[PDB]
């Protein structure tokens, strides 16, 4: 039903992946650091309510008739729906509030990558809130109300709705398929792998940035798929792109999805061969992205793809080397990176008196 | 995950319980070959039979020739039917082709211009539509994508619309969903069990003057943007006054329970429910079946969202048009704008495994 909001880490990273996503990047409009801290506190209080399935503030009705209700009401009668709300701080936040020297060195700007076609309006952002839930209206409600609460101090830079499995009728160990029709997530870091999370996902104090201890670094990439071109490719071409077969998802030369891959048997620019840690100095990622389908473009083509999300202990040692190695990926023919942003995701809200960003702002 | 039966006197997706998700696609016809279009309808009907049963189209998603593209694009593998329905409709512009001019139904009336309209012509109209409703958005998108692919060369997607959550009800025994203004939407609709009301208000009859449409219905679609910023500034009383129902319970003003019958003269003379009620419209009654949408931001700091309004009726001239005309003075107008529109004649049902979409017309 619900996922606990308080913890050493923020929820929404290691906790089980929910069916839907509403991701929002915000820009900060206030220049007053105390006013911003006041928002972080007010947002933290709202998130405690939202993630327990309650209305923010004094609620969505029953208040004074002349007052706007504190909560806009569209989640009334719904369930917590495993909602998690994960906040992150983008590089540009640290140019405000005297925060320049507290920007973590592990919050690296991404290089330009071959084939990039980034829409600047749907890239970057001073802040992010990742809202994950099984019910998309619960996630949209949470983003809508956080934006409302913050209006006057923040605005919404860009917003992305995503989906994965529908858990009411899809087994939870079952690997979801992306919109190219392939299983996506087979060889990933799982939230159960607490030791691997310490090695590859969570910032440690010794890493250089004490306030980020127990946080993580997030890379977001809005990746369009050339659906109609991909659907014209042969089965063999599609399986060659990835190094796994389509129906079972097994590596080339293996029978079972989760059999470990034999990379030599894949084509040299197969996606799995290029992305595997063995090909990247051991670099390993927690992938947590969602499919999207926004509509139809002007040409009749499906505006669809993957909202790619990766959490790692250090952007410089996670996403950057893996994505760099994808320069020659056979998959590049069928995809285009069209938005990008990075965020430092602080440690968790430790108890009922803690607030988002308290380790950064004090 | 259960299956909604595809065959019947009527197409499913109308009186059917309203499913959680929508992918709605408008198509333009590009072939002038009536025989090829008829062949397309039969192929589409065959594919819909598979899709609505949770099966892959054609020869399947894999296991064919390596050199051939798979028949089915594969992203619904391992999913369930998820109450998928696929409902096809024919726009007025279809009847300019294939010698159909004289078969265009009188009840398929063009809408008048309405005050406040700001209709995007590129996301309005359409030679035909397919409404895909399912509890799993991936199942809905997979259905539309594969129908469009099967139709490559004969039809093109003109525009499409995703609905992340329903704002309608044909099941008054279940919870009435809320729209993004936070109000229950669908309380006083038509239920799938109200067979007499469906015959009276929804299903075309032979005596109505268009024999091929007996057992079909007529669909109006309106993409309605919501002025969320302005709404969220409004007091609780202003919001409740706009509709004529309270917000929490959704009861008519002065009533304690959602489904207590309204006393209209107690509502403001411009209240939405007062103006829309059958008694204010010569008994005109609609089956509403819309969904909420988001569409990113306005580029200027604001979430952009709305409601994809769908109404089924026995005759557009005695359903949507008189009601929408009476909404000319609606208090709700301050908070919405109609920005896309389309009408379709939705043919009778696919009677059995030998039948095909549009067989009574063609
Ligand atoms: C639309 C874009 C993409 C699609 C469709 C896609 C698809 C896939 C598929 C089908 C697999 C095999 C199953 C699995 O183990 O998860 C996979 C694996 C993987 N992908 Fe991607 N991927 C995309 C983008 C990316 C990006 C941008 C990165 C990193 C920069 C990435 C990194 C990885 C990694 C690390 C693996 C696991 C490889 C292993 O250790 O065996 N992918 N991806
Ligand atoms: C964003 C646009 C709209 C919103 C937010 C909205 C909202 C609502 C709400 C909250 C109700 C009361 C509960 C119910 O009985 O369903 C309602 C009722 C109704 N609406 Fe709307 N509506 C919109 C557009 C329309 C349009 C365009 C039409 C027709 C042209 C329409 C026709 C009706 C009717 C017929 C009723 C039921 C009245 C009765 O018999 O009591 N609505 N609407």
């Amino acid at each position: 039903s619900a996922v606990p909001f308080h913890g050493a880490h923020q929820a929404g990273i290691a906790t089980p992946v929910q069916d839907r996503l509403h991701f929002a990047a915000f820009d900060v409009t206030t220049e007053d650091r105390a006013a911003f801290v006041a928002l972080l506190k007010e947002w933290t209080a709202a998130a405690r309510r939202l993630t327990a399935g309650h209305a923010v503030g004094e609620g969505a009705y029953g208040g004074l008739p002349e007052a706007p209700p504190d909560d806009t009401g569209e989640a009334l009668g719904l369930k917590p729906s495993r909602l998690t709300l994960t906040i992150g701080f983008g590089p540009s936040l640290f140019t405000r509030f005297g925060l320049a020297d507290l920007r973590p060195e592990a919050l690296a700007d991404l290089p330009k990558f071959p084939g990039d076609n980034l829409d600047r309006a749907r890239s970057g952002g001073d802040l992010c809130v990742q809202a994950c839930a099984d019910d998309p209206q619960v996630a949209v409600h949470a983003i809508r109300n956080l934006a409302r609460i913050g209006f006057g101090k923040v605005v919404v830079r860009w917003s992305q709705l995503g989906f994965g499995k529908t858990s009411s009728t899809t087994p939870d160990k079952q690997t979801p398929r992306n919109l190219l029709g392939f299983k996506d997530g087979t060889r990933n870091i799982a939230g159960t792998e607490k030791d691997r999370l310490d090695r590859f996902v969570w910032a440690a104090e010794k890493d250089g940035t004490p306030w980020m201890t127990g946080g993580s670094y997030l890379v977001a990439r809005r990746i369009r798929m050339h659906i109609e071109t991909w659907d014209r490719a042969s089965l063999q071409e599609q399986e060659d792109v990835f190094g796994r077969d389509k129906g079972e998802g097994a590596p080339v030369g293996k029978a079972k999805e989760r059999d470990e891959p034999f990379l030599k048997a894949m084509k040299p620019d197969a996606h799995v061969r290029l992305a595997h840690p063995d090909s990247n100095g051991g670099a390993t990622l927690l992938r947590r992205g969602y499919s999207f389908t926004d509509g139809t473009d002007g040409l009749g083509r499906l505006d669809a793809g993957l909202f790619f999300l990766a959490y790692q202990r250090d952007i410089r040692t996670g996403f950057v080397p893996v994505q760099r190695n994808l320069a020659t990926d056979a998959l590049n023919e069928y995809i285009q990176h069209v938005g990008s942003a990075v965020f430092a995701v602080p440690p968790g809200v430790r108890d009922a008196d803690d607030w988002w960003g308290s380790t950064l702002f004090g």
